[PDB]
């Protein structure tokens, strides 16, 4: 064996004597002679000479193993050192640099890597190419938590990648790994108890049962089976939160009730006996919601479908409700019915579906007949936040909502497919009115009703702030693992989905689906794989 | 480490002690320990065996660490060593030959690389193939600003490049790296404020913001959004300066003022009211321009369209003005109109555009009604150089002007596409009379002007002289980035800009663009690259 000392390595053990006796410095030990797995990143054919694919500091969470001992002392000291593995072909060309910038130079367009002490990395070598990063620090020692300036590894693009065949491949893993070098050390123990990486990197709010097992929407309490693409972007905003501690709507993640107290009731006809009960209330009047005033918590957010007569109305949202009066209220015995919610204008006249929640007012219209029906000024509903589908016959009419049914809000941060990725759409098996006995089998399609995230996405997105988390410009990604194929699934700053599947409308089924792995953000210039068993 | 002393090293370094005592020479040094980069160049499919494709002289501008020691030494000394590092393919086959030609042999197609003391250079090699320079003088040192003869070294092609996939990619990038020898030194140290290369190499001319930001046309003050290819060619000599000290026209580079004095004015109908002032003076008669007599400066130089009535003319050259009286004139109040400027022959009666500017005369037709019309003798225009486009109705025209609406005085040097590489035209946003508000959103694609070259470009190039700086025969290379591809674009002698986009008219945006980088001169044999995100 043979480990790699740095150039620095008498004055970098010398000064850090600042921290008292140097631990975990003893050179016999294997988890300091064996290189480990830290990222990896994709270099494309698209990518200019010059270009910046892979940028990391010096930090003890470039290795596996220090990052598991620097919970455990708060300060560090010495090198490292990194291989690089390309996967690459011989039928692949260009090369590669990576060097070590000093502190005080800031990274990006104008660095120019070609003129620093590099190594070339060939696009089809065999035996990896290993840099050796020394510590130029101007402290002593990096206590963990505030480690100051440290130096930057940067690997540049030397010569393009060319593909002599065309188009398919057109992309190489470059996988990066890492060993401590002979003059690093820890220094200063600490309880483990304190901790410095709070974000939850933002890997761990997606594991792998979420999508095969637990989890569900943000319009129904339904397992996630489907993921189905969508060209031209959509937008949703109710249950979605973004990476920092906000979201733009009602509605907090949570299936429990929604609960109105003030609105107008009527009913069609001269004969109060078998009619329709339609209920109306404004926008922004929900003084009882304190998140934002212009809905109920778990009004849904797509636009009414008008309709009259016994008809059953195309698609939807229904759902079982009831209609209390108010000065503590019981509620009428006589008027339990399905009701269906949404947006409507010109009530209770001429009714039209509404795209902007503001101009618009709420609406409520049982699709069955009941036998009394109040007009009084003040009443409210009473409905479940879970619901389902209403439709005339069984058959399969699309999944809902389609990406213009749904009213957004003002000041809404809209899907948008960036190159070849576009914007995924989860869908889950939910059950209809002209078919209750919706199992997944025979019997024409099953109705699949999409939504944006799921809702453990949404629960560990909420109490937490990733204003660093995940750098703009990028998407962190996951590795999904199926039977006969994997996808790289993004997710943005604007809390969306994104798959490479480029334009083309197909359900791909999360049945085959085994593991979700962490591999860490990647910009948006980088398409994610589409290798399926197609 | 072992770094390669040369052949004549111990008569190197005694022979260079009249310039005293050697200078910068330690051999731990790591600026003398490492390669770094100093060019690359293209080696197509379409090269012969024989074919020279990099020479290059012995002087210390070879390296970037030296030419940086260059400026604080007035003198060096001692060898050179040089690395190819080539991108290729396992698939690609050729060799290449390097060689260091003594002088006194001059290096051209009669030269024969192969029987000189050489190294063979694989395309698909993965080491790089190292040989070193040797300084070969008849001088004891090289001083700097006059270092006499030195040894060239050139690459020829050994064996021809063949790719067995058939077209697509006929072009591999090689990479030369430079380091110092063992006996290279500098004498004689010098104030840095003496310089020597003072070409702004033809590359600071043209920076990063000059696209994506700062920087306008040669029409137009407007900024660079566009840059659009013209199979055939055109030609444009207003702004538009050559690399050597002169320029083949009128308007220097600056949107100021367009004052001319001697004119005589007309205009039709019987009655002086609400009619269209319409006037002319012959080409050669403007005595005020100091740089030529044919037009003031900033006249616009396109053929004049003819149009009567009260239709407004289809695209053009529109900008609001006023005609002034002579013998220290005040201009008439009554006459401020938007004024359309241009060449056209037989004026008042039968109007024709005129392609040539001699044997024509310059025009100025009013386009809106005037209260006032004077037919005096005397007369001027007062117009600012900043104009717009008329057009009848909004929509969208074409890109103004064609190739061949521009006039072109006797003696132009007109752009040629040679090889794949076509001319560039780099459009702007301009604002219309039909639609004002032409902010670059909907409601119909807006208006593109499009001229030579950038405004930072023609300014750069006035002061200085390039007759050394670009060889004839090649032209100057920059590296765009883009966000998911990169060109390369040219700037051969005649001031034109050029791209290896073919026979294509597509706009292409720099919205993504990143950065510029200088490289150097390249031949025209070699086709610039369109790796672009398609």
């Amino acid at each position: 064996t043979s480990v790699v000392t740095a150039e620095n390595s008498s004055a970098s053990i010398a000064t850090a004597g600042i921290g008292g006796p140097p631990q975990q410095v003893d050179q016999q030990e294997t988890w300091r002679t064996n290189f480990y797995y830290n990222d990896v990143f994709t270099w494309s054919v698209a990518d200019a000479p010059g270009s910046i694919l892979y940028t990391v500091q010096h930090s003890p969470q470039n290795n596996p193993f220090t990052a598991v001992l620097s919970q455990m002392y708060a300060g560090w000291a010495g090198g490292m050192q990194f291989r690089f593995i390309v996967a690459g072909s011989g039928v692949f060309g260009g090369r590669l640099v990576a060097a070590v910038i000093p502190p005080g130079i800031e990274i990006g367009p104008g660095l120019e890597v070609r003129q620093f002490p590099h190594v070339v990395i060939d696009a089809r070598s065999l035996e990896p190419v290993t840099i050796t990063m020394p510590d130029l620090r101007p402290n002593m020692y990096h206590p963990t938590g505030d480690p100051g300036l440290v130096p930057t590894l940067v690997l540049s693009v030397y010569n393009n990648l060319i593909n002599p065949f065309g188009g398919s491949t057109s992309a190489i893993q470059v996988t990066v790994e890492t060993r401590p070098s002979e003059d690093f050390e820890f220094v200063m123990i600490r309880a483990p108890s304190s901790k410095t990486v709070d974000s939850i990197s933002p890997a761990g709010l997606l594991t792998t049962p979420v999508l095969t097992g637990v989890g569900n929407d943000n319009r129904w309490n339904g397992q996630i089976v489907g993921l189905q693409p969508v060209p031209g972007g959509f937008s949703t905003c109710n249950r979605h939160w973004n990476l920092n501690g906000s979201t733009y709507g009602w509605s907090s993640p949570r299936f429990a009730d929604i609960d109105h107290r003030r609105g107008s009731a009527s009913y069609p006809g001269n004969n109060a006996t078998n009619v329709l009960q339609f209920w109306y209330a404004n926008a922004g009047s929900a003084i009882d919601n304190p998140i934002s005033q212009v809905a109920p918590d778990g009004f849904p957010d797509m636009s009414f479908v008008p309709f009259n007569g016994p008809g059953i109305p195309a698609a939807g949202w229904v759902g079982f409700g009831a209609i209390w009066n108010s000065n503590s209220g019981a509620p009428n015995v006589t008027t339990v019915q399905a009701y269906e919610l949404g947006f409507a204008t010109g009530a209770p006249g001429n009714l039209q579906p509404t795209t902007n929640t503001s101009g618009s007012q709420t609406v409520a219209k049982s699709i069955y007949a009941v036998v009394t029906g109040t007009a009084q000024n003040p009443a409210g509903l009473f409905v479940m936040a879970s619901g389902v589908i209403s439709t005339p016959s069984a058959n399969a009419i699309t999944y809902t909502p389609q990406p213009d049914r749904i009213v957004t809000t003002p000041g809404t941060p809209a899907a948008a497919p960036v190159g070849k990725n576009t914007p995924i759409m989860f869908a889950s098996v939910v059950r209809r009115t002209g078919d209750v006995n919706a199992t997944a089998g025979s019997a024409n399609g099953t109705q699949y009703g999409t939504g944006s995230q799921p809702l453990p996405v949404t629960i560990g997105l909420s109490l937490n702030n990733y204003s660093s988390a995940l750098m703009p410009g990028q998407f962190f990604v996951w590795q999904l693992t199926f039977a006969s194929g994997f996808m790289e699934i993004g997710l943005s700053v604007d809390g969306y989905f994104y798959a490479g599947t480029g334009a083309s409308t197909t359900l791909i089924d999360l049945t085959e689906l085994i593991d979700v792995r962490p591999v860490g953000p990647r910009p948006s210039k980088s398409t994610l794989v589409f290798n399926l068993g197609g």
